[PDB]
This record gives C-alpha cells, structure tokens and sequence, in this order.
C-alpha cells in the first residue's frame, strides 16, 4: 500500500517549479497579476498557477491552483513529465537527459514509492526520538531538484542502506597493514583507547583469534570498519591482490547495529547511542559527487579538528548559548602502492578504503531535551502538516517567539563564528542537530568540519594540515556567509513553508531575522569594525543558483552569479 503517490507527485512538481523559477531556469508569464502560465517546450502542454513571489525571490505556488493543460486537456501534474516538457530551456544537453533522469526518477520514489508502514503523522514524529525523525525525513535538499540520485545502490541497496528505509545492519571490519595505513587522531584520542571503547573486550579477542588463525601478529595491523556495500562491491574486488596476499584480512562484523543517517555513508550507533558515529567510504554518486574518502584526507581531517577546537576552546559566548561542535576525533585510511603510483590525487581509487570517527551529541543532554535534525523544519507529514508547526504547538511558545530562539540557537553562533573567528561551515540542514525541550528550542550542534571547513584568516602557525582549508575571499562577498549559505539556501525554504501554512506570514519572518541580527550586533560591540567590513545589511548580494551548477559542481568568488542581485529581506530594517 502506497495512498499517496500523488500527494507526493504535485508537491515535487511545485518544488520543481519554483526552484527552477527562483533560479531564473524557468521564467513564467504573468497573464493576470499572480497568475502565471508555463509553457513547455513543444508548446503542447502549458502550466499555469497563482503565485505569490516572497522575499528572496520565493515563489509560494498555489497547489490548488495548479493545472496541466496538454492539447486542451486537463492533466494529472506529473514531475517527470514537468521535467522532460523543460529540458530544453534548462540547458540539459541531450546527451544528458536520460542520466539526469534516473537520477530524478530515484529521487522521487523516495516519497511516492514509500511504503505506508513507514509513514508516520507529523503530530507522532514530534515526540519522536531523534532517529525515528532521521528515517521519516524525504525532502532532501531543499535547493537542489535531483537530490537522491544514490546512483550505485540496487533496489536491495536501497531497502538495506537508505536513511528513508530506516535499517539496523552491522559493520563489517577488516585488519588492515599499520604500514599500509594512516591513522589519525585528534589530542586526547588515541588509536588503542578508541577501539576499546568502540568495540569491547570480547569482539577485540574475536577479531584478534582470526588473525592469529591466519598465522598473523594482531600487532602489525589496525582495525577499521568498512560499509559492507563498500566492501562487497569495492574493496573485495579492486583491493583483490591486497586480501590475498594478507594485508587486508576480513575478521566479522562488529556486534552493534547502525542506522544510515540522511550522508547515507555516516551511520549512527542505535545499539550503543554514546559510541561514535561512523563515516565509511561509499564510492556511490550522489547529486554529481562521490561519496569515497581519500586516505589523503583522512591524515589531515582529526588534525583540523584539533586547531579548530582550541581556537574555540573556553569560548565564553558559545558557552552561554550551549553551541557545541562534535568533532571527527579519528580518521584512518589505506593506501594501495601500486594503486597510489598509477594515479593522480583525487582519483577514486585512492577514495575506496578509508573510515573516520565522529563524536555522537548523545551524552551532552538532558533527559527531557530532544535532538533532532535541523532538516526537520522543513519537514511535511503525507497529510500536509508541517512537521515544524507541531514543535511550534508543543512548545508553548507562539511562533514568532519559537522563530526568534531558533535563530539565536543556530544563526547566532553561525554568525560569530564568522565575525569572531573568521570560520566557514555548511550550516544546512543535515549539518545541525537541534535540541528540544518540549518542543521548544534550546541549542544547537555542529557536525560536518573538517571537510567543510574555511579558514580566512589564519595565524602564522597554522598547521601545515590545515592548509588545505585556508581560503582568501573579497571582503565584497565575505557576507555570503550568511545571506546565501544561510538566508538564500535555508531560511528562505523555511519562511515559505511557514507562510503558505499560515503560522507566520513573510514579512514577519524577516522582521524576526532582521531584530535577530540587530539584536546579536548588539551583544557584541567589539566587532563593529568587522560588521561594517562585511555588511549583513547589504542591499542586495549575488545569487548561487544550486541546481544550474548541478544541470552542467561546488570558491563564492566563481559560482556567484553576475547579473542575478537577491534583495535582502533584512536590509530593509538597517
């Protein structure tokens, strides 16, 4: 059973149509004012819809308005349809259209072809646990169209691996050579203690009893988990002379079981909540990038975390907040020397063999506090009910006020941690974790940052391992910051479903942000000088149109676009 398909179906389709509008991909035709008609390619089929166009250029589509004339006859709105109708004005080459395709058709099974089991109302989910609301989560992205290509997963894959399957399997491990292998760890981890407390005395001896029936000394090797897709379909066979000749041994699965989380390729310890997360290696394509792991880059990353951690070490304003970082305290990585040799860096074959730890948040709440992904905002239940009015309802607060302590909670620290430090994270949805207390908002949690992380001004002893992060910008566009990672690519999303639900209309979303900043400037006056260089009161600043990078991805400085100017909601209050 799947009642729903179509519920699904048009909501993609009004995504579709004002993703693509914002983005200038598709501009419509105003036949009355707010009402507007699409015509496709072939000039057969035309789409027409009432519309109000919010800030930032936010077109809020009436669904009930919304028609699909082909021919003179009235038709079912249908994404893929809508998609193909468009390819040509999207500037998709034909040689690109059926690739681009499955990538969407993928996508879009996710809602349609869910089963009904797996449905859960909104009003259920927000008293959920923390992992129940990962697995409910469909939207994906809220920029990108094609989001959850998982281009390499079979159906199985997908049943056993997906985050929106919700699955409970094992990791699998493997001894890998210490000579062969980069470990890594941030100051107060080391290699022996991790493992210990990862995986325990008994599994330790299990492991250790396989190796030394192979006839090898457990003391030249490292443990290390490996994604048992990845293994099957990638390191059995490319590393298939390494496993012979002993240098990678198989020795079981580890006993805790792992919930994917919304990366795929990071799971969640659900047997043992307060054991790391793991991030795996898994070569599969998802919105254009690979999601392998460089053994390269697992040398530097606990290492950035470690700078990274001191410099905010004992951070009084942070503290009062409650914002918190979890880091990936470990990394470890193989290299293959004959593979290494016939490659240069980036290739994915030095991206197959490589694991990092990560610290889960679970230990850092209360009891009566609630983690829960900050993409749950965006969240809408199969019979339409925003997932983020039922925290609204709980809470006891009235929405303005929710509003305003989420953005102390996440733009407040975001927004400090540019200003103060001069650091550049993904503050997008799958990167925060909030916390709740009976639906009320508390604070927040970073987790995605030592790939993610840019570093405009660091001292004269930066660690050589963070090299890679550094990053000069124009003070021009140092803003985008926040106005395009968090106002264009998130906020905006947010303001829309709060809006067209009726709990808080667009103007009083921007009034809240807009005393939001003026409010934080005004906690901390010694940064004055750094808020004129890069004024979050700017009039207008550049857009970065995701889903055109993607249709042709991710410095600011080449993706911002020339002639497209977003105007700043905020500004208007300055």
């Amino acid at each position: 059973a799947c009642s729903y398909r179509q519920v699904y179906n048009t909501r993609l389709a009004r995504k579709i149509l004002a993703e693509f509008c914002h983005e200038r991909l598709v501009r419509p035709t105003e036949l009355s004012p707010g009402r507007y008609v699409v015509h496709s390619d072939d000039r057969e089929t035309e789409y027409r819809f009432r519309a109000e166009i919010l800030s930032l250029d936010s077109w809020c589509i009436d669904a009930a308005s919304l028609r699909r004339v082909r021919k003179g006859e009235e038709l079912r709105i249908d994404a893929i349809d809508l998609i193909v109708d468009m390819s040509g004005s999207l500037g998709i080459p034909v040689d690109a259209l059926p690739e681009y395709l499955e990538e969407f058709t993928n996508t879009a099974s996710i809602s349609m072809d869910r089963p009904d089991t797996r449905r859960i109302p909104a009003a259920e989910l927000a008293v959920a646990d923390f992992q129940t609301i990962e697995k409910t989560m469909t939207e994906g992205h809220p920029c990108l169209v094609a989001n959850a290509g998982r281009l390499g997963f079979s159906a199985d894959d997908i049943e056993r691996y997906a985050p929106e399957s919700g699955g409970r399997f094992a990791l699998e491990w493997v001894a890998v050579l210490r000579v062969n292998t980069d470990f890594a760890a941030m100051s107060g981890t080391e290699y022996d203690t991790l493992i210990r407390d990862e995986l325990g005395a008994d599994t330790l001896a299990r492991f250790d009893r396989v190796l030394t029936g192979r006839g090898l000394d457990p003391a030249s090797y490292y443990y290390m988990p490996v994604h048992p897709w990845q293994w099957a379909e990638k390191i059995a066979r490319i590393y298939a002379v390494d496993i012979a000749e002993g240098r990678i041994v198989p020795v079981g699965a580890g006993p805790d079981r792992y919930q994917p989380q919304q990366s795929i390729r990071t799971v969640f310890n659900v047997s043992v909540p307060t054991r790391h997360y793991v991030k795996t290696a898994l070569s599969i394509v998802n919105m254009g990038f690979t999601r392998g792991m460089s053994a390269d880059y697992m040398r530097t990353t606990p290492l950035i975390n470690d700078w990274v951690r001191s410099r905010v070490h004992g951070d009084p304003y942070l503290a009062s907040i409650g914002f918190e970082m979890i880091y990936e305290v470990a990394a470890i990585g193989y290299r293959n020397t004959t593979l290494t040799a016939i490659t240069r860096p980036g290739s994915e074959y030095r991206k197959l063999l490589s694991a990092l730890w990560r610290e889960s948040p679970v230990s850092r709440v209360a009891e009566h506090e609630q983690l829960t992904t900050m993409a749950a905002l965006l969240h809408i239940d199969h019979n339409g009910i925003p997932l983020a009015g039922e925290f609204i309802q709980k809470s006891g607060l009235a929405a303005q006020e929710w509003l305003a302590r989420y953005l102390r909670a996440y733009l407040h620290p975001i927004i400090y941690l540019l200003y103060r430090y001069e650091f550049k994270f993904s503050p997008h949805g799958e990167n925060l974790i909030l916390v709740l207390d009976g639906g009320a908002p508390v604070r927040a949690v970073l987790k995605d940052i030592g790939e993610e992380i840019c570093i405009f001004d660091a001292p004269d002893d930066i660690p050589e391992s963070c090299r890679r992060a550094v990053t000069e910008e124009a003070d021009e566009i140092r803003n985008l910051g926040v106005l395009s990672d968090v106002f264009d690519d998130f906020l905006r999303h947010f303001a829309l479903l709060l809006h067209e639900s009726g709990l808080l209309t667009d103007g009083e979303f921007w009034a809240t942000v807009a005393h939001s900043v003026a409010e934080f400037q005004a906690r901390h006056p010694d940064l004055a000088d750094r808020f004129d260089q890069w004024d979050l009161f700017a009039p207008t600043f550049p857009a970065i149109h995701m889903n055109r990078l993607q249709l042709s991805m991710v410095s600011y400085s080449t993706l911002v676009d020339n002639e497209h100017a977003l105007v700043n909601p905020i500004a208007g209050h300055r």
